[PDB]
């Protein structure tokens, strides 16, 4: 069994910013989800080898996780908040696409997504 390379978290060619919205995405949004009891399956890329999911990366072609998002935020990988918000939404969508309705993992994603939406609802205006 083989995992793909992880998503990119570093690229000197990619233009970067440190904005108040991106700071909020780290300090409020990422931190709130990371500390949650249901955070652990989402704190690193899906390990298809260890989890015995040989079809995971056959079905999921745009992998994303909070480990990657955390690295992207801490290393100022993004230009804007929209990029980061998309990463969170890709993470949730992947979970819903791969898994069955009512699965424990789907309920975990839903609880995290509820908090995500609550926090992004009060994304600050750009300074
Ligand atoms: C048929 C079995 N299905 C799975 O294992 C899917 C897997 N399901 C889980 C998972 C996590 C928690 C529970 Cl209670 C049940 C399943 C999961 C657990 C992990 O442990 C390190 C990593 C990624 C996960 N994950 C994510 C994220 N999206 N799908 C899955």
């Amino acid at each position: 069994s083989m995992n793909p390379p992880p998503p990119e978290t570093s690229n000197p060619n990619k233009p970067k910013r440190q904005t108040n919205q991106l700071q909020y995405l780290l300090r409020v949004v990422l931190k709130t989800l990371w500390k949650h009891q249901f955070a652990w399956p989402f704190q690193q890329p899906v390990d298809a080898v260890k989890l015995n999911l040989p079809d995971y990366y056959k079905i999921i072609k745009t992998p994303m996780d909070m480990g990657t998002i955390k690295k992207r935020l801490e290393n100022n990988y993004y230009w804007n908040a929209q990029e980061c918000i998309q990463d969170f939404n890709t993470m949730f969508t992947n979970c819903y696409i791969y898994n069955k309705p009512g699965d424990d993992i789907v309920l975990m994603a839903e609880a995290l997504e509820k908090l995500f939406l609550q926090k992004i609802n009060e994304l600050p205006t750009e300074e």
